[PDB]
């Protein structure tokens, strides 16, 4: 027939408008469309195209005159296809009934989907993703009051009452509304809605109505968090007895839990939000179905109710960031037999650990216990049952003594361990290298003494290593050569010594190394230049000597850095007050540690207490080119000059080359540092004039060239008449403001 020949020819007049030929290579005519790569065939009869995950790179005109008219087309998936440009009106084929234009770069206001209306099966609707909007008042209406499901998530569409604009023209055969990742606001009325299963309202800007559910006789989802909502929710939900998921997450609801459906609730989330009061005794009517819980972030108390033990159905428990109290109730939660993940961090739970923990190593993934004020050692009886699957264990801030358990090495699942800001003595033990699986070795501020293990070389897998604050001793072990994938190491304050190892360039993946206040010898390495990914090196207070090595920035607009970003971190300032105190500033691991108690590196460190704090989880700004942002070499006895290649890094924030012995002048070079805000060079033997080149960097907050034998004039141009005398004093020959004027 006809539709056969016509068929043919407009998927190849498709692949032809293509930028790309080469994506749908065996897309050829005079040949059959049923054996081609993304066709969906039934009966010789092309019923469905897919062509997601493909960089097309075409406009929907094009989608809509060759792909949406063809005949007997059911299904078109074109997520993530790089699509741009706006809906209008087509030649729509009655069969199709699922589109799935999610993930592209649609364009428009949101008004250009009712020309879909064309589609008089359409069903099924997904354009989120992309960049739709609404501009000005929102009147009219969509107009697919046919769809069963539609998703206009994650768009740019701000408005008032965009929900009723949505439902205008009717909503009985909707089952799922998901419209969440806009700016949204209003009123929200799905009474209507009478077969509406799924409803998503969330990360909008909803601060007025709870939605109002009708008889909710449907309703199995409903998600309104990420909003700015309080009120009688409970009252708007108590009509839904099918309800399996309550998420009002994020946002301003008060006072007590209020009554809730319980018969076949599945998942509950009221965290994050201003709750008080203790866990009612009603939510065990949940216990038959009861999957999920979190009530963390908000202002509850007490204890955790025996009534838990009858949710055997319970695979997370998630009370973080309360005020709960009392030693941890052993007795119920060995009864929930489905439980996955246990969280309690950020409350007040004391006391030492229950015997009958060992129990839960062989049941739990997470266990979540950091930032508590439990007491005494951590149970050297932990994964003593066969077959542990502890994926996580976090007991971070709280008041534990005594030893490292050897026998932790039987956790053999264990993929993260932090131990940190505890009082433990004794060493690491070496077992820890049996650990095969483990990512995370996280035990800083504990008084851990001996060395550090040369066994750690057979955890293949291990990322990060933040052994900070504690009495250790000896070389940094060579065996951490093998830890190929380690992109964090941390050892500052500690008594280590010997030189860097060399080996420290076949690191590739090492982002962020810290070595500060040890008494690390030798020279600095020209093989730190080999790696590739090193963004972060701070090597301040130790005896490091020789001469800065230019090859150290070889990979200076070259570095790709973008794997460490998602871990939580602290960045310490200093400022210039203390002498005891030095370095630019400590960078710290701080998952799961409360700023409150980071008053007890007090005893530990000489630097203030936390005069600049910023809490603001990693992540690097840059993309393709890259370099050293920060390079902290202070109080040192390093010699010769500052090589030129010191210039070549653009993303460079920080630059302490303070209290050395360093010679020659200040290259030129330094100038082209545009990204630069900090530059201590003081304490040195720098000579000769300050270059004029420096004048074009136009961010410095902070500089200090004093103590060295500069001379010659300060530069007027640029930032030097910003920054005071003392910046600029004991440099002799040194003259020109802030300082006294030049005279011949
Ligand atoms: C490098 O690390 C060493 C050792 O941690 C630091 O020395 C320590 O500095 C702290 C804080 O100044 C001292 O704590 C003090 O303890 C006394 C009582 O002993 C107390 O009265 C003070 O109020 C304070 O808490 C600690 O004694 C001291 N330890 C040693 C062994 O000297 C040093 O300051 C760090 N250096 C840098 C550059 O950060
Ligand atoms: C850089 O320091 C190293 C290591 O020695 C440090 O300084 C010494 C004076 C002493 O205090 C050590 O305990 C320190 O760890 C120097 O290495 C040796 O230094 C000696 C002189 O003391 C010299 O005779 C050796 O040949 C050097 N070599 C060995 C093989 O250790 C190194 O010379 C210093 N470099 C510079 C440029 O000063
Ligand atoms: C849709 O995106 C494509 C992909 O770049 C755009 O096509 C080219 O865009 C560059 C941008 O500088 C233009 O200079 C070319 O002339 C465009 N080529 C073609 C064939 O159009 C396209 O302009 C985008 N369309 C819309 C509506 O934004
Ligand atoms: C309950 O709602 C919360 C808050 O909206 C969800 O957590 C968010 O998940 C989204 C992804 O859709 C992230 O972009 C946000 O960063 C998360 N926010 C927070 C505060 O964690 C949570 O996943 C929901 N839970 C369920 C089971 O649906
Ligand atoms: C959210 O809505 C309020 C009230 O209509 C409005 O003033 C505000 O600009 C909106 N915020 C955003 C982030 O769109
Ligand atoms: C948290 O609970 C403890 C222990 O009962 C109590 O002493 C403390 O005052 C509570 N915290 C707050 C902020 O109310
Ligand atoms: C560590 O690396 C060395 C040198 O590459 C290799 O020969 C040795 O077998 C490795 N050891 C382990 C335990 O992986
Ligand atoms: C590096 O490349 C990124 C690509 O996103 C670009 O934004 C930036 O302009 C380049 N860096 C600098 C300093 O210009």
């Amino acid at each position: 027939s006809q539709s056969l020949y016509r068929e043919i020819h407009q998927l190849i007049s498709f692949k032809d408008v293509l930028p790309d030929k080469n994506l749908l290579p065996d897309w050829s005519s005079n040949k059959n469309p049923c054996t081609f790569d993304g066709v969906t065939c039934r009966d010789d009869k092309v019923t469905s195209i897919d062509l997601s995950s493909k960089p097309l790179n075409v406009g929907f005109s094009a989608v809509s005159s060759s792909l949406l008219s063809l005949t007997g087309l059911e299904s078109l998936f074109l997520s993530n296809s790089h699509i741009n440009g706006s809906v209008s009106g087509f030649k729509c084929s009655a069969s199709l009934t699922s589109l799935d234009l999610s993930r592209n770069s649609l364009s428009g206001p949101v008004t250009t989907l009712t020309s879909l209306g064309s589609c008089s099966g359409l069903k099924f609707l997904n354009v989120s993703s992309n960049t739709l909007d609404f501009p000005g008042k929102v009147s009219g209406g969509l107009k697919l009051n046919s769809l069963e499901v539609l998703d206009l998530s994650a768009n740019s569409i701000s408005g008032a009452n965009v929900v009723g604009w949505v439902l205008s023209d009717g909503c009985g055969e909707l089952k799922h509304l998901a419209i969440s990742g806009n700016k949204i606001s209003g009123d929200v009325d799905v009474s209507r809605c009478v077969n509406l299963e799924f409803l998503d309202v969330s990360s909008n800007n909803f601060s007025t109505g709870i939605p109002f559910l009708g008889d909710c006789s449907a309703l199995q989802h409903l998600d309104i968090s990420g909003n700015k909502l309080s009120g009688d929710f409970s009252r708007a939900i108590s009509t839904c007895t099918e309800l399996k998921l309550l998420n009002i997450s994020s946002n301003q609801f008060v006072g007590p839990i209020p009554p809730l459906p319980l018969k076949s609730l599945q998942y509950l989330s009221l965290a994050e939000n201003k709750f008080t009061g203790e866990i009612p005794d009603f939510l065990s009517g949940a216990c038959d179905t009861l999957t999920g819980l979190d009530l963390s972030g908000n202002h509850f108390y007490g204890a955790v109710p025996p009534f838990f033990g009858s949710c055997s159905l319970l695979e997370s428990l998630a009370l973080s960031s309360n005020n709960f109290s009392g030693e941890l109730p052993m007795d119920t939660l060995l009864k929930m037999r489905g439980l996955k993940v246990l969280d309690l961090s950020f409350n007040e739970f004391s006391g030492e650990l229950p015997e009958s923990l060992t129990n839960l190593s062989a049941s739990l993934l997470t266990l979540d216990l950091s930032s508590n004020n439990f007491s005494g050692p951590i149970l050297p009886n932990l994964c003593q049952n066969p077959k542990n699957t502890l994926q996580e264990l976090y007991l971070q801030n709280n008041g534990f003594t005594g030893k490292i358990p050897p026998t932790l090495s039987n956790c053999s699942e264990l993929v993260s361990l932090h131990l940190s800001f505890n009082y433990l003595s004794g060493t690491i033990p070496s077992s820890l290298g049996s650990l095969s699986k483990l990512r995370d070795l996280k035990l800083w501020l504990n008084m851990l003494e001996g060395e550090i293990p040369q066994e750690l070389m057979y955890v293949k897998t291990l990322e990060t290593l933040i052994l900070d604050f504690n009495d250790l001793t000896g070389e940094i072990p060579s065996g951490l050569s093998n830890c190929t994938n380690l992109n964090w190491i941390s050892l500052s304050n500690n008594r280590l010594t010997g030189e860097i190892p060399k080996w420290i360039g076949r690191l590739e993946n090492l982002a962020i190394l810290k070595l500060s206040n040890n008494s690390f010898s030798g020279n600095i390495p020209a093989e730190l230049g080999d790696c590739r990914s090193l963004i972060w090196l701070d090597l301040n207070t130790n005896l490091f000597n020789g001469t800065i090595p230019a090859a150290m920035f070889k990979q200076s607009g070259k570095i790709a850095a973008n794997f460490i970003a998602g871990k939580r971190y602290v960045y310490i300032k200093n400022d210039g007050m203390k002498k005891e105190c030095h370095g630019a500033g400590n960078l710290l691991e701080f998952q799961g540690i409360r700023s409150e108690q980071l008053n007890r590196l007090s005893t530990r460190n000489p630097c203030n207490i936390t005069s600049r704090v910023y809490g603001d989880h990693t992540s690097p700004t840059f993309d393709n080119n890259g370099s050293m942002m920060f390079l902290d070499m202070s109080y040192n006895m390093l010699s010769g000059y500052i090589p030129k290649e010191i210039g070549s890094m653009p993303y460079l924030f920080i630059l302490n080359l303070g209290h050395n012995d360093i010679s020659g002048s200040i290259p030129d070079e330094v100038g082209d540092l545009r990204g630069l805000n900090i530059l201590d060079l003081s304490s040195n033997k720098l000579d000769g004039r300050i270059p004029q080149a420096m004048s074009a960097l136009t961010m410095l907050t902070e500089i200090d060239l004093s103590n060295n034998n500069l001379s010659g004039p300060i530069p007027e141009m640029g930032q030097f008449e910003t920054f005071p005398p003392a910046k600029f004093l004991n440099n002799p020959g040194l003259c020109g403001y802030p300082l006294p004027r030049c005279d011949p």
